[PDB]
């Protein structure tokens, strides 16, 4: 798909992977780039606006742990201005297995709730135009980092949820694919809590293995968006972009 | 493992799969069988007690959506009386993708919290004896029923979470394995809501394919418990018991 003149909403665009993805995205001559993020970052906004003055960049404070009704309210405001939105990127994520409930609320529930809210505007059953959802999941949704079992389980959830969304496309009009980075040097992984501190040095041990930069990650992210393959499960690991095949262990037949 | 004179806690023992599993379990001459479930069923209780009068059967009202501190409170009493608990079975589950938050809270968060609570009594790092966790996940954790994407993603999370538990056993002393039933004729699947009603006939379509009874499921469940294989991923589908191999797509190296 061609990003020229598209309207994009990116939830959690100002994080480490987000920001480097965002720098590449706004190079593509979007019409509108809507950033939804919990925490203002004024420096990153100015930087992004610097790169490509043609793009209209707007920022709205958004916490993905709000109720679906609050998401719908905010999204109505955005559709009211923009009329159409082509792509939603769900990128919010924390890594701290001391915060069990909060990990699941942000990494899993909130992504489902934002998706659920936007379907109100996109669902072809309601007359909507359909749309495209890019979900930032994680290779730990494939195979856990088992010293952070909660984080990894929340990401296994959103890989599954994204697979299912992609299979609902003929009914809803909304296609979907997951973006699953391998270990990427950002503030997320520099220091973090393991579950019941089974491994207090998890961050040190993790970064003694090969990693990628957020710029490598960001570059491959935009390529996967431009590939626009419904149901792809993209692995972005050590600077490459690869589609994995999900194992069929069981089939519901429906 | 030999179940004779074992002490078992079974969360959600009085449901469709639970009850048929429980009938087999109490045949094995447990010392103590502790049922935790959201509501008492004196019919089922009296039945179970009838089958094997040697087993001491106790019931406590438990909702898995309470905070960890409440779980610990309840567990502390149980450990104090029984002194040792050999096996915990987490089986609570709902199926209703109109209740997004509630699905996640019961199917995923609640299982994590019960597990987190009991580790206080079992963790070998704290002087505990270690222990055995059997988690009821679902084949939809392998491959979704995509008309109930939230239910299925919640079960993908607990499969992942169970795999990670099993890999933490050398540190915690607590082994674990998942029990993943295929479609099993119980009140769970007779009628249920799909997500945004993408498929209002999901139950009808599902039960037009081969199923298994809860008695078949129940028999194979006790065999898997007797197999006692840490890290097993057990599929209980169409009356068989099979261990699946999880695909290694990615490795954390730690
Ligand atoms: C460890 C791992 O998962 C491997 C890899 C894959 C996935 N991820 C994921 O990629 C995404 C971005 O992570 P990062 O490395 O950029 O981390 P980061 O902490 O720099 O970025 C976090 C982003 O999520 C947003 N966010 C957090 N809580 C929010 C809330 N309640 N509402 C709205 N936004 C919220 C922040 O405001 C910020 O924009 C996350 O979803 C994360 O889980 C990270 C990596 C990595 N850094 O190596
Ligand atoms: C549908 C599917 O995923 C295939 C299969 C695999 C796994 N499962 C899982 O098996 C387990 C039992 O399902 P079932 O079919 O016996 O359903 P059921 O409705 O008869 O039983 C639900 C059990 O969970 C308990 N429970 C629910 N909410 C609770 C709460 N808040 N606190 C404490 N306990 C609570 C109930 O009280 C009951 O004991 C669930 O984890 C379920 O998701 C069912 C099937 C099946 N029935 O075909």
């Amino acid at each position: 798909m061609d990003l020229t003149n598209k309207n994009v909403i990116f939830v959690a665009a100002l994080g480490g992977i987000g920001l480097d993805t965002s720098r590449e995205l706004v190079k593509r001559n979007l019409k509108n780039f809507v950033i939804l993020d919990r925490v203002e970052n004024p420096t990153a906004l100015a930087e992004l606006k610097a790169i490509n003055p043609k793009v209209n960049i707007t920022f709205h404070t958004y916490d993905v742990t709000v109720p679906v009704a609050e998401s719908k309210k905010l999204l109505k405001k955005i559709f009211d201005q923009l009329k159409t939105v082509d792509i939603l990127i769900n990128g919010a994520g924390i890594l701290d297995d001391h915060q069990i409930e909060r990990t699941i609320a942000i990494n899993f529930t909130g992504l489902v709730n934002t998706t659920t809210a936007i379907l109100d505007f996109w669902d072809k059953r309601k007359g909507g135009p359909g749309g495209i959802i890019a979900n930032i999941c994680s290779v730990t949704g494939f195979n856990a980092i088992h010293q952070v079992p909660v984080y990894s389980a929340s990401k296994a959830a959103v890989v599954s949820f994204t697979n299912s969304l992609a299979k609902l496309a003929p009914i809803t009009g909304v296609t979907a694919y997951s973006i699953n980075p391998g270990i990427t040097r950002t503030p997320l992984v520099h220091t973090f809590n393991s579950w019941l501190d089974v491994e207090p040095r998890v961050a040190e041990l993790l970064l003694s293995h090969p990693t990628q930069t957020s710029e490598q990650c960001g570059q491959n992210f935009v390529k996967a968006i431009e590939a626009n393959k419904n149901g792809a499960i993209w692995k972005l690991d050590l600077g490459t972009l690869e589609a994995i095949e999900w194992t069929k262990h069981w089939d519901s037949h429906i």
